[PDB]
């Protein structure tokens, strides 16, 4: 299996965890020099910056913060909604003007557990939760 990736069991039910992306799947699964990708972040009170362009003041506890990211990502995965969409929605960085996307970067630029999963997917992947001193993110590996 590729980097960061294991063969785990959720309820009797077989699935794959990346460790590094926190991403989960059904799939069996089977570094760049610099990588482009989209995000997708809620804030919560414990934000470094608990402040977004869509709320001047954010109060959503990190559980809850946490909730909203697993359901934008089964939203995503149901196919019923696009990370573009979601992201230009309900991000709280002002990425998503851009839709979420962050351009082109190399490790040692963006917060290291966020670059690390960054890193460790594939071109056209998207991490599970994960998280930063800004909130809880996804993240989708355009480049």
């Amino acid at each position: 299996l590729p980097p960061g990736w294991e063969k785990r069991m959720s309820n009797g039910r077989v699935y794959y965890f990346n460790h590094i992306t926190n991403a989960s799947q059904w799939e069996r699964p089977s570094e760049p020099a610099r990588v482009r990708c989209s995000h997708l972040l809620v804030k919560h009170s414990q934000s470094r910056r608990p402040s977004s362009w869509r709320q001047e003041k954010i109060t959503r506890t990190k559980e809850e913060a946490l909730e909203l990211i697993n359901g934008y990502i089964q939203k995503i995965k149901s196919g019923e909604e696009d990370f573009e969409s979601l992201a230009s929605q309900f991000s709280d960085c002002s990425s998503a003007k851009a839709r979420g996307d962050l351009g082109a970067f190399s490790r040692g630029q963006m917060q290291k557990p966020f670059e690390d999963a960054s890193f460790a997917l594939r071109t056209g992947e998207m991490s599970g939760p994960v998280f930063t001193d800004s909130g809880i993110h996804i993240i989708l590996r355009t480049e």
